[PDB]
């Protein structure tokens, strides 16, 4: 039962909305990811793992007007596209501590 | 650093939308709270506390159309409004295991 | 997969040490239930104890002292006038935030 | 106020116990830090550990066996190519979830 959780957010929170179902960008490639809704309450960074493998972090892009931030691969994986024969995921960084936090998968 | 139980509920939830940010109702007298968006994962029931004194739980109201859900403090203090003059505290309950967590407070 | 609250605990208290897990006290006769004992408690806070008896709330009480060895007793006929709980009915013990007032269930009986 | 986090988790183990007090052991010379020690971990699953040394990630490596009194250790050796770490450097270490790969702070030097 995690109902304890989610209202300790709500307490902490009052207020709060957020999208992370993943928009994912393909020909037979994932170019990049981006989620309609984001926390913002502070500078987070991203961390893709490709099949297993770290490409690190880098700096984020923008978040959008409309609450959109983008999580380009080609950042990450030297320029080339990731084949979506590969898992990916995608981690949130907490720039404070470093802790980070999985966000997305593919396969 | 709250951050790790933050993205947990992110983790669970994925997309998730809540507003309690209170809205009192009023002359001298509290009738009612509402909040604009509540959760709705499952069939939260409230419990109200006045100035120290516990009024007990009652079935809650239909969640409106616009996400909205209120709080009417007369079917808990036996028909009469509260006096400002007295603290207020509201409690979501779970139905699960009868959990409750303060959502609300007056002065 | 839950791990993140719990190192967020971790990251919080260093070193922690709990057993909540329930010893139930037989009165008499047997098949009265009138007290709860748990081993180890969180002594971070004075909590408070309610129960709830078939649905009927007794109410709030202020929890016993803890004992030297961490562990902490709530006695059932504090809140049913003396008399313990017939053992066939369902007993809900919430653990109470002195702070805010929460509640958080901490045992049941069947 | 967190304590409702805190009681989910005592709902969920009912029975925890741990020390993360970190225990920085030192090398040869002295300024050097080669190892961290836990006095007790947590063990429901086969936690990883990631060293940083002054903003450089050494990687994750498999935890080190748990020894009988419930402690871990974290040998900065194998994650720095057989040398210590200076003491002047900030080292942080993370643990790593085996399911998701997650990983969470529990350990910092200056």
């Amino acid at each position: 039962n995690d109902s304890a959780v989610l209202f300790y957010i709500v307490a902490s929170q009052k207020k709060l909305s957020f999208d992370y179902t993943p928009n994912w960008g393909r020909n037979s490639y994932i170019d990049a990811l981006t989620f309609p809704r984001v926390l913002t309450n502070k500078p987070y960074k991203y961390r893709v793992v490709k099949a297993g493998q770290d490409l690190g972090v880098r700096d984020s892009y923008s978040v959008q007007s409309d609450g959109s931030q983008k999580v380009n691969f080609l950042e990450y994986n030297a320029g080339r596209g990731i084949a979506d024969t590969q898992t990916i995921q995608v981690y949130v960084v907490d720039p404070d501590n470093g802790n980070q936090y999985l966000v997305a998968q593919w396969k």
